[PDB]
């Protein structure tokens, strides 16, 4: 035998992987493949592959018998574009060994991870695996370690963008948690430290894959996973069309794209949203989607603190994150849960040159015990601290609704705001008036004269606009165009902080 | 066997290391052993030893073998003081595979690296090997590039002073060439790329051991090893003496010791050391001994370039780099070796800020087609540039001659020198008188009346002092006084200059 034809034979084989009959097994499941999958993500013909004739170096437990040498050793790695725009990638590969991560393994994806940082390119992980090669012991938890590194020291460098589309045990759980964004794929993907087994072992519940772990319960109650996707090929459609709306780095600036939507048209449509009756709510979705370029919105956690809005957009063709109230639900008031969302997608928006869209509709906090023995100061807090730290462009409108020190915590002008305007439905208080009379008028006479009074003079948008705290008090109407003019002009827009070893957000 | 049990007796294979056989071969041969070695090194107690309990992970070729498992892998690793200052060390262990190096063992060197760049400390390398651990294969060299790419980076932020007490072969012999000062030991250490037995292969040529990378062949004729030392206790007693001349890092200022040697005595043995006879040779070290503090001088290279003089002392406590012409040796006039040894040691001491002391006595340049063929020009410039890049305070005194352009390649006070100081035998001018009036007074009557002429006035120190090239004339005897006067007021001058990638010197 030659050398080329060894070579070509090494080739074949990394491109099989586990062999025809795992693949088959993979099939059956509904999945695709891992080199399947990146042909679907990148542009046709762009990506290059790397290091595919890597092969482990351990050689305990039979692992140096040829029948266990697998080219590629479980991952695809290699760079590529998606329409024109540089991209590093990976993929883990079930059908050898389990996708469990060897030394090897997270070295592949280390040098990717090294590369990117270099040029300043994104990184985007597909993730499959059942955790540790325990064939090789403490080399597996040695590349874990090296995998963390790089995941914390690109923060804020890169954006990294994982998506789970399978099982995902062990030490492999924390990366995601490490990225700026996880999705997953619905009944497909599963995300746990421990499996059943433990569970029941250590403690006398009974649960399943689906409820331990499972893409529903990480969307809809722990907060997790930014969003699931119905299969495998639904999710890599979106992830293209989402990857768009990102810069390649934290150097560059928000990308801006063709748009064929007048920046300076009117939007009837808003003027009658918001009623009149302080208790009837309403949808904040439809100002969010008559406000954005072609109506086109994409929402993050749509099932995870429906109180709370986040999520992209592009205004004139530049992308924008937009924050909002949802007053029907609770009343559109703060919680915990809420909290943590903010601050998150707010924290990414700014590290990343992205603007920042408020729209405040909030009365207050959730009261009762429940938020206050879980935290809820400690929590509210999280996003305060996101809004005021943030140094891009922030314009807020305030719809309906904004009383207490909820008023400062959505986004406020004295948190070094750029613009806010208000609806005319608009009012900023401490309070409500049936509170605040009963409060200053106290054992007095005619207290329903003086509830009249109050109410004439401070339940407006007025008290506030006459002090500075509002710029303007605009129709409805005249929103997108007001927005799009502050978003054309705060774009260069630069300021000074003090020096920092690194920022101290409550937590 | 408890867990204790079996610890304790992996501390005492560690220490034994090879087996006291091969000790006791290192002994017959005269040479200490690479723990005894560190204890004479560093201050008593002081030293911790890291990761004496590694073993290779080599599995191929028997090495997986209980009886090849040697704790330690080779190498002695870890930190210490010496005079209370802290340092990094490591030494290389010839009884334990022959001192070759592993993959392991380049990763032990490497790690103490990385903390001595961290924390801002020396690193000193005793080394002796055999070349590469060919039974692991492409490891070994992996682990040389690693070591090479920590030995460049630390460059001009750490000092690195290598002694090699040993054989050197293979890609060993690299590291000594990245690293700022080497030192050998006479007929006990040699540094060789291929061995005999390779040059008698490829060339029809005879060669020894002692003739092919032989200490005495580095230290005279090569011009690689600074200096050799007679045998292993006397080469640690002077690299401690020599360690306490420079700074931890390149953040320090040049240190600064206790000394009880007046700074404003006298030196009346300079005024007739100079003859008044200008073929008339002298020893320059003999100024250079009666100026530094107590008379204590570290000469570099004495048998290499001996017309050119370089090495360490001190003046009123703080640690200066020497340079000088030795009239002694042809003249005192430049060549292509002396330019290379005076360019490497002014940088060095540039670097770590330490001022700079220039004895001028040079004729020109050593004429010849052996010169010329060699490159004397492209040599030449790398002193001349050497000085010229310098921003630490740079100190001349011109004894006698300094004829054409080697005036300007001696630091003259147009390379941003900061002062300059001329004994009254001093001559600067572009050649002697005798060239000077035949080519000025060609065909003319008379000449021998213009040739006194020309003497009268220009062969003196004065055409070239009323022009602002030298700032005194200075009596030989108030030398030193005025030098540490000129040492105690520039060591807070800070000099700007255009930022640039990186430094371009003609090489
Ligand atoms: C009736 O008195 C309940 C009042 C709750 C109104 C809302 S709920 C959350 C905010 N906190 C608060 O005190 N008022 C707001
Ligand atoms: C006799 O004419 C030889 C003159 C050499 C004098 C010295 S040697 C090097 C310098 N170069 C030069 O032209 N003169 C100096």
């Amino acid at each position: 035998t030659s050398v080329n034809e060894r070579i070509e034979n090494k080739r074949r084989t990394a491109l099989l992987g586990g062999g025809q009959r795992r693949i088959d097994a993979q099939h059956k499941r509904g999945k695709l493949t891992a080199r399947e999958r990146i042909s679907l993500l990148l542009d046709p013909g762009s990506f290059v592959e790397s290091d595919m004739f890597v092969e482990h170096r351990c050689a305990d437990f039979g692992m140096a018998a040829d029948k266990n040498k697998f080219p590629g050793d479980s991952v695809v790695t290699g760079r590529g574009r998606i329409n024109g725009r540089l991209v590093y990638v990976f993929s883990q590969d079930f059908t050898v060994f389990g996708g469990s991560l060897s030394g090897a393994h997270a070295q592949k994806i280390c040098k990717i991870m090294d590369q990117a940082i270099t040029v300043g390119a994104p990184v985007i992980g597909l993730n499959d695996s059942g955790g540790a090669r325990i064939q090789e012991g403490v080399e597996s938890l040695a590349g874990y370690a090296d995998i963390f590194l790089r995941n914390v020291t690109a923060s804020g460098v890169i954006p990294q963008i994982s998506l789970i589309m399978g099982p995902c045990a062990g030490g492999a759980v924390y990366s995601p948690a490490l990225t700026d964004f996880t999705f997953m794929v619905k009944d497909t993907s599963y995300l746990f430290i421990t499996g059943p087994d433990v569970v029941k072992s250590v403690t006398n519940e009974d649960v399943t894959q689906e409820e331990l772990g499972g893409a529903k319960t990480h969307t809809t109650m722990s907060g997790v996973a930014h969003r699931a996707f119905e299969n495998d090929v639904d999710a890599l459609c979106n992830l293209r069309d989402f990857f768009n709306y990102l810069p390649l780095s934290s150097q560059d600036p928000a990308p801006v794209r063709e748009c064929h939507d007048p920046s300076d048209r009117l939007v009837p449509e808003l003027d009658t949203i918001v009623p009149l009756e302080s208790t009837k709510a309403y949808n904040m979705v439809d100002i969010i989607h008559s406000v954005v370029d072609e109506r086109e919105f994409f929402e993050i956690m749509p099932n995870y603190a429906k109180n709370i809005i986040v999520g992209f957009a592009r205004m004139n063709g530049r992308t924008v994150g937009i924050v909002g109230n949802q007053p029907k639900v609770a009343s559109g008031c703060l919680d915990i849960n809420s909290s943590v969302k903010g601050a998150r997608f707010v924290r990414f928006c700014d590290a990343f040159n992205i603007p920042l869209i408020t729209f405040v509709d909030v009365p207050g906090f959730l009261p009762g015990t429940a938020q206050e023995y879980g935290g809820i100061i400690r929590h509210g807090a999280k996003l305060l601290y996101a809004f005021a730290e943030a140094t891009v462009p922030k314009v807020t409108v305030i719809t309906r609704k904004a009383y207490g020190g909820a008023y400062d915590v959505m986004s406020s002008k004295h948190l070094c705001g750029d613009t806010n305007y208000a609806w005319p439905t608009a009012e900023i208080a401490v309070m409500g008036a049936k509170g605040a009379v009963e409060i200053i008028f106290k054992g007095h006479e005619n207290v329903e004269a003086a509830q009249a009074e109050y109410i004439e003079k401070f339940a407006n948008p007025f008290p506030a606009a006459v002090r500075g705290f509002v710029d303007d008090i605009i129709q409805p109407s005249s929103t997108r165009a007001r927005i799009c003019c502050d978003l054309d002009v705060l774009a260069s827009k630069k300021v000074q902080r003090p020096w920092r070893k690194h920022a101290n957000i409550p937590l």
